[PDB]
């Protein structure tokens, strides 16, 4: 056990090892810090109320398990995980540490008007990280520019997976019974469109508005999609929405690389069964200059059987404690 010093960052008490100096809030709570062990800037996240409820306890365990499993260049991974506690009894706080990239994609789009090459590299990396995430049978579920950290060389890492409404898949704007991994592809589509235009694709004011804007672009469900709607009332709620014809993306994203438009058409399909997968997208001609089938790795099997179980708070906290102790830092 290293030396743990205390500090106060905005009404919040922070107890971390001495290797972590210069804590600075960046906004659980997160603080930027200097790792005197590597000389690099890191992001330290202190979970709020880790074990306040069963749901909170399970979520804490979930996040720790996820982060400990992710080992990919384009996915946030764990540099360290610690707790001031010295035993299971005092165990009450969880701190996670990872690379601090510099900025998020949201900030990059604000100022800089990205070139086609930029959007190729950026989207390529997101898909490369996604292929890895999806290979572990994990769904991000909330991909958006603020969840994408980028460094000075525009290298990217995906944050907060497996845990605005502008990038959410239409099926997840409805409580459609069990969605697949392509909900993440829909999000990538929305992100790509925005990196290309500099404008939000579907900037809905609220829930209803969001769906209306999506339908104006991709049109109302065709016959083939309708045939798969098991719910009768949901089937009418669809047709009750103004009939919208599918827009030709070429006429929407004027001046964009034709291959970019083609890819967007394959990601922004209303029917999730017809959406391009991450692996397929990586082989699309749009990424010819970045694609390397021998350098787009997949993950080791991820045991997530814990998701189906209902345990007591102390049980979830004990399991979380076990994961903290069993942690082996990167090379
Ligand atoms: O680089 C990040 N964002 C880009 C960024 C914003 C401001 C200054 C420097 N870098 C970042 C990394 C980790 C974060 O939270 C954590 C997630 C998992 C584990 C530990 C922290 C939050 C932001
Ligand atoms: C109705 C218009 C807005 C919602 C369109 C959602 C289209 C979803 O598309 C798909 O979703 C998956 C289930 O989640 C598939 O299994 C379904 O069969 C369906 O094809």
């Amino acid at each position: 056990r290293p030396t743990f010093y205390r500090q106060e960052l905005n009404k919040t008490i922070w107890e971390v090892p001495e290797r972590y100096q210069n804590l600075s809030p960046v906004g659980g709570s997160v603080c930027a810090a200097f790792d005197t062990k590597t000389g690099l800037r890191v992001a330290v996240k202190k979970l709020s109320r880790p074990f306040q409820s069963i749901i909170h306890a399970k979520r804490t365990y979930r996040e720790l398990r996820l982060l400990k499993h992710m080992k990919h260049e384009n996915v946030i991974g764990l540099l360290d995980v610690f707790t001031p506690a010295r035993s299971l009894e005092e165990f009450n706080d969880v701190y996670l540490v990872t690379h601090l990239m510099g900025a998020d994609l949201n900030n990059i789009v604000k100022c800089q008007k990205l070139t086609d090459d930029h959007v190729q590299f950026l989207i390529y990396q997101i898909l490369r990280g996604l292929k890895y995430i999806h290979s572990a049978d994990i769904i991000h579920r909330d991909l958006k520019p603020s969840n994408l950290a980028v460094n000075e060389d525009c290298e990217l890492k995906i944050l907060d997976f497996g845990l605005t409404r502008w990038y959410r898949a239409p099926e997840i704007m409805l409580n459609w019974m069990h969605y697949n991994q392509t909900v993440d592809i829909w999000s990538v589509g929305c992100i790509m469109a925005e990196l290309l235009t500099g404008r939000t694709l579907f900037p809905g004011t609220d829930h209803i508005d969001q769906l209306k804007l999506i339908l104006r672009l991709v049109g109302t469900p065709g016959a083939e999609l309708l045939k798969k709607i098991s719910s009768e009332s949901a089937r009418n709620y669809i047709q009750s929405l103004t009939q919208m014809p599918k827009m030709n993306f070429a006429n929407v994203f004027i001046g964009a690389n034709p291959l970019a438009v083609d890819l967007l058409e394959k990601m922004l399909v209303l029917d999730s069964d017809k959406r391009i997968t991450a692996a397929q997208a990586l082989a699309h001609a749009y990424f010819a200059q970045y694609h390397d089938p021998d350098d787009e790795p997949v993950a080791d099997p991820y045991d997530q059987s814990f998701e189906s179980r209902d345990l007591l708070i102390d049980e979830w906290k004990s399991l979380t404690y076990d994961e903290v102790i069993s942690f082996v830092p990167p090379p």
